[PDB]
């Protein structure tokens, strides 16, 4: 809804249900981490989902050898997670792992390409485009670019195709722009600039209006 | 969304598609059955999911043993399903093995305890407030009643508390009337009088603003 998701990276319960709440007339898909899970339990997935009835993509950044990968993807989805955030620089083996879990739950993978952060330039970028390919030969068909570089997300685009789902960090507090970001990706996740706002939904209506 | 669900019961994909992009803005929610799973295959269910960004009920109304039950509802929810309708008359041993299935997967179990059309005071009737007991017993939070008979969904609600969940079919064509349904129900579930009117976006317009 609106190409907008939310980053739900508050740490307490009470101060994450209300921002969500405040904000869930712009939304229908709230991104869920280990910042919120790791502070009040894997049990807050199936609260988010019930009480504001959005998808839940769980951004765990799994990053493990395949073994454990097919362990955590199955208790996030196990917990009601409708998709996950994976990393694909562990390799293809890894990555497989995720999306046979899925596919026996009937869920999601989003393959994590290139992050957003200044440091994702030391090894990240230098790898991303054949992040990207192994993903297309695996059959992936969702995948998480980064807003504060557009020209790298318009590569991106172009390795997996207008087919594919591209979601976007790295939006407002990081530097990254709603508008420019939204000409290659799908929809654009934005956490702080939400969040921290004095008024959400204000924050919220804001950046759909300026898109 | 606008507390109306549509039951996708035609069974050609084009068609099935056609009205279902129809109506999308009205609707967030699909309840999708075997008249369209048995002529299209459930591979459906994925693909109205992911095109229309819609949850999927998918109404199987389960009715065998316990062991059948979980072989059904694992299937079901492997093919990407968000719920399943299960029939509480064969018993709270059958009721039970969808709830396992459904919690080891992060998915819910919908409870039917009385039926919309007129057969359903033959045998259904008689035993649907033992029934609607039992799945409060079993933890049940979602249950299936009739708009054809309001004073039996009122009794329905009674049983299962104001907390619950409660949809209810045969508003329309068979009989049902949206708001005196919406007085007792959290939603309404509408087939016919949407997918066979020569304008379905026109047919759920009116029915969302007759309420
Ligand atoms: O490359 C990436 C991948 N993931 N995220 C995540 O997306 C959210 C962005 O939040 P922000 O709007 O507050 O910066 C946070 O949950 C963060 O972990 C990034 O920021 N960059
Ligand atoms: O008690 C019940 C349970 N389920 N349904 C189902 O709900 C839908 C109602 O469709 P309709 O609006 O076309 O009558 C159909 O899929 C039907 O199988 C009923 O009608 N009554």
């Amino acid at each position: 809804m609106n190409r907008l998701i939310l980053a739900m990276d508050l740490m307490n319960r009470d101060d994450a249900l209300r921002v969500t709440g405040e904000v869930r007339e712009y939304i229908d898909t709230v991104k869920i981490g280990y910042p919120l899970v790791l502070s009040e339990g894997m049990d807050i997935i199936a609260e988010f989902r019930k009480r504001f009835g959005c998808r839940i993509i769980a951004d765990f950044k799994v990053a493990d050898i395949p073994e454990t990968n097919e362990k955590i993807c199955r208790a996030t989805f196990k917990a009601g997670a409708d998709a996950i955030i994976v990393h694909g620089f562990p390799g293809a083996d890894s990555v497989r792992a995720c999306l046979n879990v899925a596919e026996e739950m009937g869920r999601e993978v989003f393959l994590l390409t290139e992050m957003s952060h200044p440091g994702a330039e030391m090894f990240i970028q230098g790898a991303a485009d054949e992040i990207a390919r192994m993903g297309v030969d695996l059959g992936v068909k969702n995948y998480v670019g980064p807003s504060t570089r557009p020209e790298r997300l318009s590569r991106l685009r172009e390795i997996i195709g207008q087919d594919s789902f591209l979601i976007s960090p790295g939006v407002g507090a990081a530097g990254g722009d709603p508008g420019e970001t939204l000409r290659f990706a799908d929809a654009i996740i934005v956490g702080r600039s939400i969040y921290l706002a004095d008024n959400p939904a204000a924050a919220a209506a804001g950046i759909i209006e300026s898109i």
